[PDB]
């Protein structure tokens, strides 16, 4: 084979918009500094306060099994919500390291046209959107906290346990998944840098993260972020909210309120 | 879950190109009848005649395994060819029935842009490629003879076959391959109006389409094209040419050396 010279991921665009949420909303385009046309949700909740939930690897805004729960769990705490698609994901323009460019355009973008209902800004990632929350909490000057579901600490450690279930499929389905595996950065570098709260969470039965590793995260930035908190779960890959959402809501609800205002 | 509004396929780019093969090639655009901007090769080996190589849903133009060797395979035969990516796949533009389209544009560029290098043209067609070679050999006046090579005959029992194989991964392969299932036309109706060469080819080991699918579609068009013919292999979906090449290769030959010219 040999090999490829770009994988763009799936576009998925999901059937529920925040109405059926019963909030109202703008649809909206965030240009990146890279000029990447995003598209995002801007759901204005009359708070001063922003959460910017961020999605995985191959996902979107949309995503039933996480994305729709943490957007409706914010809004209901009354929080105001940007909810974007990385670039090339869902309807956000892009081809297929760079989603921190994504997030540092929302953000800018909060802080142009909204800076009142942005005194404050949290970031919420899951899996790849967990990396760059981590990211963001280290370079992005206005994020003040941020939770991060299911970080892959080790991004070809993680990678490499994925190929571990290819084995199985039958060969067409083999040659459909293949390519993003290829397709698939120093995180614990960020240990030095975040200074800023942070709640780590990491599921028993993730087979893509290893507790191990994000417990090693949180011995190495605990000595110098008095704010960094570790929560290990049993459930699967970005799924605490899926199968424990009373408690994933009511412990990321007390983090928010702790240092959102 | 509330469904899918739109789901577009991945977009997969090889690291090959003709140039690899020592052919000269140009990369082309195509717009289509409802303005979708299509990219391809446009391959002039210094014949009046051209195939058109089409890929299946969720591939390009540049599998390896059944794409590049049929390239290679009808240019070392002598044949311009003229491969493009299907609307949302590749390279090409559109978000994501309406394939045949694509097809009918690649004929009108060569015919409008290059009468003398297509006073004939073929098409060869995989998996969905298939279908859409089927449809064009019925309503596009310019293709002459076709090639199906696994062609779906009842789309909805092949999306069925599909799904029996999703159980077993973990659940994160699991809400990645979810949405194409979903988001995958009466086949059969073209036995009535395919008059043209038709070159059927279908495998005991594919999961997805039936040989007796297959064969039902050659039974019912033989009574009116006296030119119908069937391979039934021992190969997987979409792969006799890559687990019998000579055999494909001189089958398939002699099939465009009869109607091509």
């Amino acid at each position: 084979h040999h090999g490829y010279k770009m994988v763009n991921p799936p576009r998925v665009v999901g059937n529920w918009t925040p109405k059926d949420l019963s909030f109202e909303y703008k649809d909206v385009e965030i240009t990146t500094e890279d000029n990447v046309k995003l598209s995002g949700w801007w759901i204005d909740n009359g708070s001063d306060k922003t959460v910017i939930p961020l999605h995985g690897y191959t996902s979107s805004r949309w995503a039933e099994h996480y994305m729709r729960p943490v957007i409706e769990f914010l809004l209901k705490e009354g929080y105001n919500v940007l909810a974007f698609d990385f670039r090339a994901h869902g309807k956000s323009g892009g081809k297929y390291d760079k989603e921190i460019l994504d997030l540092k355009a929302g953000v800018k973008w909060l802080k142009d046209n909204y800076p009142e209902k942005s005194k404050r800004i949290g970031v919420i990632g899951f899996s790849m959107g967990a990396l760059v929350a981590i990211r963001g909490l280290s370079e992005v000057k206005e994020i003040c906290c941020g939770v991060a579901d299911s970080p892959p600490i080790y991004l070809d450690k993680t990678g490499a346990r994925g190929m571990k279930y290819f084995a199985k499929l039958p060969e067409w389905l083999y040659s459909f998944v293949k390519p993003f595996s290829e397709l698939f950065i120093n995180v614990l570098n960020y240990t030095n840098s975040i200074k800023k709260p942070l709640f780590l969470i990491i599921g028993r039965r993730d087979t893509l993260v290893k507790v191990e590793e994000v417990q090693e995260f949180y011995e190495r930035n605990k000595h110098v972020n008095p704010n960094v908190e570790l929560w290990v779960t049993d459930a699967p890959h970005v799924r605490t909210i899926q199968v424990f959402p009373e408690e994933w809501k009511s412990r990321v609800g007390e983090f928010l309120k702790r240092w959102m205002g």
